[PDB]
């Protein structure tokens, strides 16, 4: 019933690719393709409530992006935890996020992908550090075992959900509930 469009974001080679086919095709693509966008859809029931799920993968970091990110009501904010460069592109996004959507309040959840793998170079405890700074969510994934897949996106869902609620009653001005 309730329709969420949700924008995935990052440097390249995180996984957005990999973690958006987990959840839609429920298989772990080794394959690759940097450059091309995909949008899917899925319907899930989260906390009750029937959800279509309207996702863009994104391709690379102009007249395209600035209208997906104006479309999106929520953005998953994904680096890869053997990739310290993807981990510091974060405030990068998150600015331009912000900026596009002219808001200082805007739905996303932080997800470290690629929790499989050995000897990361992004310790748990600084990412956690950030998204608390940031007042979001820290989420980590793996895209190749699904761990944490579902949970990403539901996060995020719920994420919108409270935005939602929070405008009705803003902090000041109106009020509501
Ligand atoms: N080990 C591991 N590899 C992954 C994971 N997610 C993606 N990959 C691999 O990382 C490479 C880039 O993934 P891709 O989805 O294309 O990244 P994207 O550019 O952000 O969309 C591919 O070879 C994937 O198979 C993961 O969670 N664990
Ligand atoms: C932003 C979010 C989801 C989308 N699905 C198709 N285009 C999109 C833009
Ligand atoms: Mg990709």
């Amino acid at each position: 019933s309730t329709e969420y469009k949700l924008v995935v974001v990052g440097a390249d080679g995180v996984g957005k690719s990999a973690l958006t086919i987990q959840l839609i095709q429920n298989h772990f693509v080794d394959e690759y393709d940097p450059t091309i966008e995909d949008s899917y859809r899925k319907q899930v029931v989260i906390d009750g409530e029937t959800c279509l799920l309207d996702i863009l993968d994104t391709a690379g970091q102009s007249a395209m992006r600035d209208q997906y990110m104006r479309t999106g009501e929520g953005f998953l904010c994904v680096f890869a935890i053997n990739n310290t460069k993807s981990f510091e592109d974060i405030h990068h996004y998150r600015e331009q996020i912000k900026r596009v959507k002219d808001s200082e309040d805007v739905p996303m959840v932080l997800v470290g992908n690629k929790c499989d793998l050995p000897s990361r170079t992004v310790d748990t405890k600084q990412a956690q550090d950030l998204a608390r700074s940031y007042g979001i969510p820290f989420i980590e994934t793996s895209a190749k075992t699904r761990q944490g897949v579902d949970d990403a996106f539901y996060t995020l869902v719920r994420e919108i959900r409270k935005h939602k609620e929070k405008m009705s009653k803003d902090g000041k001005k109106k009020k509501k509930k």
